[PDB]
């Protein structure tokens, strides 16, 4: 229906940083809240988030300027507007804010209000989000539950150790329903714990709610996972099937990738490539984000004529979920799938353009959460909503992370068979 | 305000561990939903959760039971009932269990059903939820948000350390407003990061969002955090003052109280009572919880005679929530301060009965939250709705904490002057 008042307020993430909160209102009484993960405050590849420069408030990263920007023009330039209309509640917002990153109001801002908008709709027509996301897709019925690459062991800039590989996950494409999926990441969780312990590790969880111990090296982080997986009582590769994320533009000097849980070897983008593609061999390793440096394109282009055809190959840092960016990847094919960040984007419209220009070039969307989140699930309902197949929001610990496993429950419970877990036929290259 | 349906679910907590999430459905498209927080199994004195004991799923900590019982018996007892009767509500289940533990549906799975009820005739009633707790309470206009008492360092057997007191706590008494003691926390806990970081600590969060770091003493836990809150701009006793969890139930044998801490030694529980009374000299420390066993009764009576004048003395594992117990206390003058959890009684009616006389005897009631949360913020609507005045739900990292601070900003922003913050005015003995 109409929008009637369109509220912005300041709340805390999961580690304790202001973010943006929407909450539409439309006429009828219904409502619509929705707040904004953290997001990038420099770059010029990413739409960025608008945080306070004042350093006498959260360290400088207040976010009053970008509240400021719902409550005052935001606000005003989409009253009286049909909510109903999302490309159309999204168009008026990025044209408002006139630059291409959202800079002005801040995508921290334009996200915030975008998403609340859409469940504010969603309300009114008496549906949940992840139906009325299926409808402004044009595909109604058409749902799934995402299978889930959960994460485990943390590494890289994300850790203390001698682990290059930002964060290790696991995927229970063994489950028949998402349901069943979260329980045997939770089993795996707990197990691995019992592991890290008895090698007198610290297991005090992280950001994402994983484990962070001290490993010596990239094997080991393969090795205790291994352990964990058969101590629950799961076999790898049946049951679990493992994902990463290298995040090798962290490993990336001098035009080489220097891997310091290898002994400090140095790899060329070519090396690299078949070193991914020995633990594709040894490891039952299916899915591979950002195997390469974002500017190394031209070593994406080798990676995915090389392990393209048998694993997942997700670009990350490659895409930043931008349609421009990834329209050029499919022509040079660069890699076979994209993470998703609504807020790495801006709104709920180009969120949904990324994901069906996946899926018409055959790659695969795994919607996203961010280093911090808040109690908002709304990447749940959007994998659901979009058919997406894959989710990535997490270890099983911290509320910001299963508030997203929760939701996922509830909405498989809602939708049973209209939403089924195809596992693995989820991963490319399966 | 006429019950219509009721389903109940195994959902996952902040942990990793199941717990049950009810909905309560009434005549006209009103809904609540609310999750119970992890609580005790066993125990002969606190209302017990039940659990499933199958080792085959997620290691025997299943609540499919519980859920039943709210699925089942619970809703079918319930149905056509008035919602809007919160004490009416809880009796036909208090009854329907049978037990005083509520050892037969488990606590977990009346709590669920209880506090999703509550929030289901506040919708009917076109009104928030602190509003309609207010009102059940019978002061319909009393309302104030809480001086939230942050943790921020742990130790004894909730961290690797050499600290013998469970867990150090920060109280933003010199804020004007929730919203802004929230600002402060979030401050002073991102400094004690980059004070342990620098000192070559370890920064992971614990189940409270707070730090475990590998101090040597209680005397240095109160050293980097007196360090921290400096190092945001803060003076102590002003504007931050402290709080803490003895938990004396961790060290207490042979009628003495060990400190592994203080080196190999213990002393009279007369002691312990005079050694803490040195620490509330040297340090702003206003509140201690639990400084003696729960069956030290005597010792509780000189403590409460020795502190109990100008530092507060909050019952928790003294109290567990139970009227039977705090009113001989209060008799007895055990302590001036309780702590409320009410998935530690089984009911929102038999949670505010515990918080009534807290009150009618000059005790203060902290609203408290337990190790294991959800993505749920109810004990903040409790807390405003009750006008405690106090909160201890954690520090400002992880959601499952932040979700609270988050909705008491939320309501601060609603209710306007109408919820006062009293400061440091709350904490008995001022
Ligand atoms: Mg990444
Ligand atoms: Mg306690």
């Amino acid at each position: 229906s109409k929008i009637v008042k369109i509220i912005g307020r300041e709340i805390i993430d999961s580690r304790g940083n202001p973010t943006v909160e929407a909450e539409v209102h439309l006429e009828g009484g219904f409502v619509g809240m929705a707040a904004a993960p953290s997001g990038a405050s420099t770059g010029s590849r990413e739409a960025l988030e608008l945080r306070d420069g004042d350093k006498s408030r959260f360290l400088g990263k207040g976010v009053t300027k970008a509240v400021a920007a719902v409550n005052g023009p935001i606000a005003q330039a989409l009253i009286g507007k049909d909510a109903k209309d999302q490309a159309g509640i999204d168009k008026i917002m990025i044209d408002l804010d006139g630059t291409e990153n959202k800079s002005k109001f801040g995508a921290n801002a334009i996200l915030a209000v975008s998403l609340a908008n859409a469940k504010a709709a969603a309300a009114a027509k008496g549906m949940p989000l992840y139906e009325h996301i299926a409808e402004l897709n044009g595909t109604p019925g058409k749902y799934s539950m995402p299978v889930p690459m959960m994460n485990i062991i943390n590494g890289g800039e994300h850790a203390d150790n001698n682990v290059d590989i930002q964060e290790f996950m696991i995927q229970p494409v063994g489950a028949k329903t998402v349901k069943e999926a979260i329980r045997m990441g939770s089993e795996v969780f707990h197990h691995l714990a019992k592991v890290l312990k008895a090698k007198g590790m610290n297991t005090a969880v992280g950001d994402e709610g994983g484990y962070a111990p001290n490993l010596g090296s990239n094997a080991e982080a393969l090795a205790v996972i291994a352990e964990a997986v058969k101590a629950a009582g799961y076999e790898l590769g049946k049951d679990i099937t493992l994902a990463m994320d290298c995040a090798a533009s962290e490993f990336y000097k001098d035009g080489k990738y220097v891997l310091a849980g290898e002994g400090n070897k140095a790899f060329t983008s070519e090396e690299f490539t078949h070193f991914l593609e020995e633990l594709t061999k040894q490891y039952p390793i299916v899915s591979i984000e950002d195997g390469l440096d974002e500017s190394d394109w031209d070593g994406f282009a080798y990676q995915t004529k090389v392990l393209g055809d048998k694993i997942q190959l997700v670009g990350d840092d490659l895409f930043v979920t931008n349609t421009k960016i990834l329209k050029e990847g499919i022509e040079k094919g660069i890699a076979n799938s994209i993470l998703i960040k609504f807020n790495q984007i801006g709104s709920l419209t180009e969120t949904l353009a990324a994901i069906k220009m996946a899926k018409d070039a055959g790659y695969t969307a795994v919607i996203s959460h961010r280093s911090g989140e808040t109690e908002d699930a709304t990447i749940a309902d959007l994998a659901v909503g979009t058919a997406a197949g894959q989710i990535k929001t997490g270890s099983m610990s911290r509320s910001d992370r299963v508030a997203k496993y929760n939701q996922l429950i509830r909405i498989e419970e809602a939708l049973g068979e209209k939403a089924p877990y195809n596992g693995r036929k989820e991963i490319k290259g399966q």
